[PDB]
This record gives structure tokens, sequence and C-alpha cells, in this order.
């Protein structure tokens, strides 16, 4: 959700880290954000790849790392396989709302990719959320990356929360710490649109990702 005044700013250079590793990803009926985490693996939200209500996987599309002004400035890859946690398939709960996508080429070796840091507590940590919101697509007519930083204001055992502004299309944006490590993935608005949040990189998160990295 966008909370009060919009604090997001346009990423000026998507040819450098970490922005070159953050991708506009398309499906047959929607788009999201994702982040390269291996030579041929993207991390995003579960709800981007699997619809709980229809029990349906999304139609596969394409991956554009560091797209800016609707230009694939670092090339593109196609999606080939989805890996979704069993818990997401079975409950649709926010604590399992993450997924990995394999690409057809090793595009992560050209632009680089991000590591994941397992965390226990994020309260007070400054994170950055950068990705591809749909509202900016409407208003500028271009697909560009927008970022905003802020503090994690509360958390529970699986989720972290923040007032950093997000809009549809930001689903799957990584939470990046000061060292450009992934500590979680944005998924939704909470508390009737007064805060945003998503799953932290817990031990359970990291185990699934490690399995997915081996596929």
């Amino acid at each position: 959700v966008v909370i009060g005044d919009d604090g997001r700013t346009k990423v000026a250079n998507t040819r450098v880290a970490p922005y070159n590793s953050i991708a506009y990803i398309t499906f047959g009926g929607s788009s999201c954000t994702g982040t390269l985490i291996a030579p041929n693996k993207i991390l995003t939200n579960g709800h981007c790849v699997y619809n709980t209500a229809s029990r349906s996987y999304s139609a596969k599309g394409s991956v554009y790392p560091g797209m800016n002004d609707s230009t694939a400035v670092n090339g593109s890859a196609n999606m080939t396989e989805f890996y979704v946690p069993s818990g997401y398939i079975n409950t649709g709960a926010s604590q399992y709302d993450f997924a990995v996508i394999k690409t057809d080429t090793n595009i992560g070796n050209t632009v680089g990719y991000r590591s994941i840091r397992q965390v226990t507590n994020l309260t007070g940590t400054t994170i950055k959320i950068s990705g591809y919101p749909g509202d900016k697509m409407r208003s500028t007519g271009k697909v560009s990356q927008w970022e905003m930083s802020g503090s994690v204001t509360r958390e529970d055992t699986n989720l972290a929360y923040y007032t950093i502004d997000t809009f549809s299309g930001n689903s799957g944006s990584a939470m990046l710490d000061q060292n450009q490590q992934i500590v979680g993935v944005h998924n939704a608005g909470y508390s009737n649109g007064t805060i945003n949040g998503g799953p932290k990189a817990t031990a359970a998160f990291v185990e699934f990702i490690n399995y997915a990295k081996a596929q």
C-alpha cells in the first residue's frame, strides 16, 4: 500500500548492483518483481506463480533484470519451472508466500545475483525495497524500477512489517539490508492498509530456497 505521501524514487542506474539483479517478471495475466539469487533462479512471491483461489499456476512469461524506461538494458530470459513451498499450496498463508523460478539461460552470471541472510529479528534494521510497481507504469507510461528505504517497525515470528510504500507489481520485491543481502520478500498490505509486510528469511525460508537452488 502507499501510505500517506509517496516516498518512492526512480532508480537512476540499473546497470549496477543491486538494481541490475532486480527483475520485472511477466506472466500470462499479471506481472511481479523478482530478484536473481542464482545463475538461473529468481526469487519472488508465491501468489505471483500460484493462485490459491483457482488452484492454478500462472502461465509462464519472461524475466527482465534491471529493465528501465521499458528497455531491457541487461537482456532477458524465459521462465521454465516453478518451485513453490508445499505450505503455500496447502494454506495460502503469508508465511509461505515465496517461490523460485528457473530461467532458460544463466542470466544471473551476466548481471550477478544476491545472497540470502538468515535472520531471527529485523526490528530496527533499515531495509530497501526496490521493484516494479504498476501505478508508476500508469503515470509514466514506462516500465522502470522504483525504490524506497525505511526501518522495520515490527515483526512476528515469520513476518516483518514496515511503512515503506508499495503498490501492485511490487509483490516479490526483496527486502535488502545495508549489505545488499536478502532478508525477506515483500508480499502485501496488513492491518487494513496501514502497514506493509512480508515473510522474513527464517530457517524454513532458507531450507526451501536451498532445495530450489539445487534444481
